């Protein structure tokens, strides 16, 4: 087929915006997490999240910013941020072999909880003609691809945690099958509201440690007690070898393996045993044609979890044996926590800078590791040459989807 | 790369609970809008829609129906009606090497209306623990996953209108790359309900010939108004050719083609002159390795919208040429109505059933055609036998989706 290579990273996360401003602070082993300055949350258990600071005006329209829920405002402000640190302009691309797949968990909460409340205050034909259009899942593709007038494919994928992962290996998928020659993907999300930090609250999924919240996210530490939501959103442009090539553009890195399992177990529950993350990371591993001993690093999905942080450690040693212990893992969720359907994206953002740059980012917190699992945390930031890295992402629902980057 | 055939069909629709019931109701030319009974709609201006009528409790076990949101419910109905089509049962496949890849366009409406109310009537934190995992679109593919212990790679696809081909499309790129054998992939949607149906009024969507509820849906005749809402689902069973014919599977179709593109044009207004949709069908057939002069029949995405209908006539010409004149054309729309996520999915098992029993479905209601539109509507059944058809999805956010089928 064709080989396909990351030529920019549009990042917009907890700890910076833009891609360089990221790999920075996660050097510092930076924390994004804060008490929640977005809304009022004195009423909630949890009271804490990893909250962007940026200026949508600053990227967009002000005007048309109205009518665009921040879900969509946070991916279009990243495929800027990917174009530019791709060195590309719309008018140097054809437009029909462009495509456009940014995924998102949950779409538009802001927007739900205003015209739910208007609905109810004013009755079903007040509710705004642009609610459907701001609301749903597809429209930060959409808007993306209106905005530069790519004609390629435009699709979207929403399987909560695995989003980010899932497109960014569907956009592997077109541009290999010959759909297109440059794809804009990645996760954006935006649910830092009353309401879904309430719903993942009374779900008891999130840290309750209010009084420290850059301590909160604490992956692989005896003292874990669930995530900590984050927001924002991570869009790469991915590009046939040859069309980058031809353009001389910077590589960071190639794009050779994906890999998607289920674990058909529970709705909220990961397999205990890690049994879906063992499969699709070994699935990851035979699509890149590459054995578990040539990877060096792996970009963990653990959120700070009890039974899920274990889970992925089981699946670790289990598809790595003897290697397992070679290995050096690390969670950006220390730093941002959990973006949901962004998480992959920004993860592989992360993963993609740890290859190029020759450095492996830190899993901050690990003050109390946990003695059960012993993998490699990396507690601070370490240079390091690894050819391959792997990408993890196992979602609510059972959706495990995991990304193999080369390093070039 | 495998050749991907069409061996089970899971259909419940609004004029049929079953793939051979939803036949027989195609060819009589049965219409499934009435007015509204789901809820009482006496409110809103639109009072009329395509129902489904169907127990969940006749497939699902009816204590854990408290939990699943009613897209999930269909959704499983579907896939069991599909495994069932295709004579098969979850012990005789390798579950390892199924997928399940079904889309939606919403997800749970229901569950949002009903959970959006507690939020904001009793406080976030009287919020439901099951909010999450029973609006989150991934849920159908998960819940169907978790029920058959299917762990092949379990996605989830939303693009509007699209949802259904893009799901169907995606799937079988999963088993032409050997990432499965066989996957039930489709669409399902659940969204008549008070704030859907009025969100999609105020956009002026919808058809108000809420006197002539049967007469209301009449895809490319003048006094078109707008589309009728409808529900349900459709999950077909996409198998690799070998490993259908190995077991004795009877093949309905096969699927041939795939083609998409991106209006880049405007939130809910489809290009006038259908060029994306042109681009997508062009795709389709190039995908397939045909051209247009071999295609004998279309499944129209065909809504019964003014601007809608006419952009799609005038793709169909471009694309065609002279050929538009022989073509035949309908819109299995004018009889359930537009099940937007699962509209595709549908439409493909219209269009399969077509190929298989050399029968072309007609486009009903055809009382005052277009002038404007003047192509073969097929008002009536008519008996011919096609190597080769189309079935196209043009969504709101400009998403185009289509896929190519070929006669056995
Ligand atoms: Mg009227």
């Amino acid at each position: 087929m064709r080989r396909v290579v990351v030529t920019g990273l549009g990042a917009l996360t907890p700890i910076g915006v833009g891609q360089e401003a990221f790999h920075k602070a996660q050097l510092a082993g930076k924390s994004g997490v804060r008490p929640i300055t977005r809304f009022d949350a004195s009423a909630l258990p949890v009271r804490i999240a990893a909250e962007v600071d940026v200026d949508p005006g600053a990227y967009l329209d002000r005007k048309e910013l109205r009518r665009l829920d921040r879900f969509v405002q946070y991916a279009l402000i990243a495929a800027q941020l990917a174009l530019e640190d791709a060195g590309l302009k719309p008018e140097d691309l054809d437009p029909e072999r462009v495509g456009t797949l940014v995924g998102t968990g949950i779409g538009g909460m802001e927007t739900w909880e205003a015209q739910s409340r208007v609905f109810l205050e004013r009755g079903p034909n007040r509710i705004s003609p642009f609610f459907i259009p701001m609301m749903i899942a597809n429209m930060a593709s959409a808007h993306i691809a209106m905005r530069y007038g790519f004609t390629g494919p435009s699709s979207t994928v929403v399987t909560a945690c695995a989003t980010g992962a899932d497109a960014l290996g569907s956009a592997l998928r077109m541009i290999q099958l010959g759909e297109a020659d440059l794809v804009l993907a990645g996760g954006t999300e935006a649910a830092i509201t009353p309401m879904a930090i309430g719903a993942f609250a009374v779900m008891r999924a999130l840290s309750t440690r209010n009084e420290e919240p850059e301590k909160a996210s604490r992956p692989f530490t005896l003292s874990r007690d669930g995530f900590v939501m984050g927001e924002g959103a991570g869009v790469l442009v991915l590009e046939a070898y040859e069309h980058a090539k031809k353009r001389g553009a910077r590589i960071y890195a190639e794009l050779v393996g994906f890999g998607r399992s289920a674990d058909a177990h529970h709705i909220t529950e990961p397999h205990p045993e890690g049994k879906g993350a063992a499969l699709a990371m070994a699935r990851a591993l035979k699509d890149a044609g590459i054995a578990p001993e040539q990877v060096g690093y792996i970009n963990a999905h653990g959120t700070s979890t009890p039974v899920g942080d274990r889970a992925e450690v089981l699946a670790i040693k289990r598809v790595f044996g003897d290697h397992a212990k070679r290995l050096m893992v690390s969670s950006t969720k220390s730093m941002i926590g959990h973006l949901l359907g962004a998480a992959g994206a920004v993860e592989a953002i992360a993963t993609v800078q740890a290859l190029y740059h020759g450095v492996i980012p830190p899993t901050i917190n690990l003050e109390d590791p946990d003695p059960e699992l012993d993998l490699d945390f990396v507690p601070e930031p370490r240079e390091a040459k690894v050819d391959y890295a792997l990408s993890n992402s196992f979602a609510f629902g059972g959706h495990n989807a995991v990304l193999a980057f080369k390093r070039v």
